[PDB]
C-alpha cells in the first residue's frame, strides 16, 4: 500500500442513466410475477451481490406476499425450497418455526436422513438456513452440525467447479456472517456462471459495484491525506492502519450516502489501532497512566510530559474526538463532544486494566476478561459514534441507553472481541488462555468453546433483532455488520481483497 498512490485516488464517468434503467427493470423484475421459488432465489441473487441497498421496500414486500400466500406445495417436500424460504423470511422479521425441517428428519431419533447427501444445493441451503436460528431451537442446531458434516465429506467428490468452489466457500464462513461488499464481489463473478442467471441482474450489479467503489475512492483519498497530516503513519512502534480501519468500515456500511459517517467511523479505527498499539507496544505505565488520566479528564494541559511519539496520537485522538462531536453539533444540533471524549476515556480504561491485569500477572475468569475487553475491542467506541452520528434528534437520554450497552449492542461487541481472540506479540491473556486457566482445558476444547460462544451470541443477536427496540435500520445494520466484518478480517491475503473490492474496476 503506497499511501503516496492512495493520495492519488479519488482525483480522476457516466454510466448512471443506463444504472437507472437497469435499476427500474430489476425492480420491475422485483416486482414481477415470479413462481415462488425462482422469486426467492432472485430476491436472494440479488442481496448476495450486494444490491439490497437498493431494492429495500421491493424486497420486504415481495417476501411479505409470499409468506402470507395461500399454499404451502411449492416448497413443502423441497429442502432447497424449505430452507431458502426459512432463512429469507427470518431475515425479513417474518418468524417461521424449525418444524418446517422435520420432515427431512428420521421421525425417531431426530436425524437428518443421510439420504440428503444426494442433494448439495439443499444441503448449502440448509446449512445457511441454520444460522438464522435461536437459543434452544436444537432442530437448527443439528441441521447445522449435519449439513457441515455432509458438505465437507462430498466437497472432494463434486466435479462441477462452480458448486465445489460454493461449497468451499460456504464451508469457510456462512452467508449471515459474510461482509456485505466483499462477498458481493466474489459473487458476481460467482453468478456470472449460475444456471438461471439474470444478465440484467448481473449487469446492474457490475455498474453499481464500480459507481459505489468511485465513492470508495475519493473517500480513500480524503482519509489518506488527513492520516499523512496527522503523521501517525511515520510512527516506528504503532500499526499503520488507515486502510485496515478504511476495510472495517467498508464492512460496517458501504452504501455511498454514508460516505461521510463512514469517514469518521475509519478515523476512528484508524486511531483506535493505533491508541492501543502505544498500550499494548511501546509505552511506559507512567507514560499510559498519564494518557488514561489527561483523557478521562478532557484536558490536554500536561499533554508535553509525554514524548512527542507519543503525544502525537493522544492529541490526533484528541482533535479528532472535538472534530466528530462538532460535525455532530454543525449538522445534527447536538455536540457530540462529550460522548466521543466519554467512550475513548472508557476504552483507555479498558486498556488500562488490561495493562494492569499483565504487569501483574493477573489471571482472570473468561467472563471478568469479556466484561472488560467486549470494551477494549473498541466497538463500543465505534457503534456509539455511529449513533451519535445518524440517530433523529440525538439526546443525551438516547445517547446514555446507547453507551449502557443494551444486550443487542453487548453481544455484538463480544462478538467482534471473541472473533478476534479467535483470530489472534502483545498480551497472550485473550479468550482461549482465560477459558484453558479456568477450567484447565484443553487448547482445543477451549477454542471450539470459544466457537460455540460465537454461535451462541449470533442466536442472541438474531433473536435481539426480532424484539422491539429504540433502535432503527441504520444502527440495527451497524451493529450486525461489525461482527461482519470481523469475521472478514480474523478469519496480506486480506490486502488482495482490498484491491479487488477498492482499488480496481470491473470491467464491463
Ligand atoms: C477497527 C477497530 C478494531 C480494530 C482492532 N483493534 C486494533 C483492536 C485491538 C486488538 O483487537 P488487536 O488484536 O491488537 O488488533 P486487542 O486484542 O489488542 O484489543
Ligand atoms: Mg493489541
Ligand atoms: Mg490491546
Ligand atoms: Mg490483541
Amino acid at each position: 500500500w503506497d499511501y503516496d498512490f492512495l493520495q492519488s485516488l479519488g482525483r480522476h464517468e457516466e454510466h448512471v442513466g443506463l444504472a437507472e434503467k437497469l435499476k427500474g427493470e430489476v425492480k420491475s423484475l422485483i416486482t414481477g410475477p415470479m413462481e415462488p421459488l425462482a422469486k426467492l432465489e432472485f430476491i436472494d441473487s440479488v442481496r448476495r451481490l450486494g444490491l439490497k441497498y437498493q431494492f429495500e421496500t421491493e424486497m420486504k414486500e415481495a417476501l411479505a406476499n409470499i409468506s402470507k400466500d395461500g399454499y404451502d406445495s411449492w416448497w413443502v417436500d423441497n429442502l432447497r425450497a424449505t430452507a431458502l424460504r426459512f432463512r429469507l423470511l427470518r431475515e425479513n422479521g417474518i418468524f417461521v418455526p424449525q418444524d418446517v425441517f422435520e420432515r427431512f428428519q428420521n421421525k425417531e431419533t431426530g436425524k437428518f436422513k443421510n439420504e440428503l447427501c444426494e442433494d448439495v444445493k439443499g444441503l448449502l441451503n440448509l446449512y445457511e438456513a441454520s444460522f438464522l436460528g435461536w437459543e434452544g431451537e436444537d432442530i437448527l442446531d443439528e441441521a447445522r452440525t449435519f449439513s457441515t458434516a455432509q458438505l465437507k465429506n462430498v466437497e472432494g467428490k463434486i466435479s462441477s467447479p462452480n458448486l465445489a468452489k460454493i461449497v468451499h466457500h460456504a464451508l469457510d464462513l456462512p452467508l449471515h456472517w459474510r461482509a456485505i461488499r466483499y462477498e458481493a464481489r466474489w459473487f458476481i463473478d460467482i453468478y456470472e456462471d449460475e444456471e438461471d442467471m439474470n444478465p440484467t441482474l448481473l449487469k446492474y450489479a457490475k455498474l453499481d459495484f464500480n459507481i459505489v467503489q468511485s465513492f470508495h475512492q475519493a473517500e480513500i483519498g480524503r482519509l489518506a491525506r488527513w492520516w499523512v497530516g496527522t503523521g501517525l503513519d511515520k510512527l516506528p512502534f504503532a500499526r499503520n492502519g488507515l486502510i485496515q480501519s478504511y476495510m472495517y468500515a467498508i464492512g460496517m456500511l458501504f452504501e455511498p450516502h454514508l460516505g461521510e459517517v463512514r469517514e469518521m467511523e475509519a478515523k476512528v479505527g484508524a486511531l483506535i489501532t493505533t491508541i492501543d498499539d502505544v498500550y499494548d507496544v511501546y509505552g511506559t505505565m507512567e507514560e499510559l497512566e498519564l494518557f488514561t488520566d489527561i483523557t478521562e479528564r478532557w484536558d490536554i494541559n500536561r499533554v508535553d510530559q509525554l514524548p512527542r511519539n507519543i503525544r502525537m496520537p493522544l492529541l490526533t485522538m484528541f482533535n479528532t474526538s472535538n472534530d466528530i462531536g462538532y460535525w455532530a453539533l454543525k449538522e445534527r444540533g447536538f455536540n457530540g463532544i462529550p460522548y466521543t471524549a466519554k467512550v475513548w476515556a472508557d476504552q483507555l480504561k479498558s486498556y488500562t486494566k488490561e495493562a494492569k491485569w499483565f504487569h501483574e500477572g493477573h489471571k482472570p475468569t473468561l467472563e471478568e476478561y469479556l466484561e472488560n475487553a467486549l470494551v477494549s475491542i473498541g466497538f463500543p467506541n465505534l457503534l456509539v459514534t455511529s449513533y451519535l452520528l445518524t440517530v433523529d434528534n440525538p439526546t443525551k437520554e438516547k445517547l446514555d441507553y446507547v453507551d449502557s450497552l443494551p444486550l443487542f449492542v453487548r453481544a455484538s461487541c463480544i462478538l467482534c472481541r471473541i472473533i478476534n481472540d479467535l483470530g489472534t506479540r502483545g498480551d497472550n491473556l485473550k479468550s482461549i488462555q482465560c477459558y484453558m486457566n479456568e477450567t484447565g482445558a484443553s487448547q482445543e476444547v477451549a477454542r471450539e468453546h470459544i466457537e460455540g460462544l460465537v454461535r451462541m451470541w449470533w442466536k442472541r443477536l438474531n433473536k435481539c433483532l426480532f424484539e422491539p427496540s429504540p433502535f432503527t435500520e441504520p444502527f440495527l445494520s451497524f451493529t450486525i455488520n461489525v461482527v461482519r466484518g470481523s469475521h472478514f478480517f480474523y478469519q496480506s491475503w486480506t490486502k488482495n481483497q482490498g484491491m479487488s473490492v477498492l482499488i480496481h474496476p470491473i470491467t464491463l
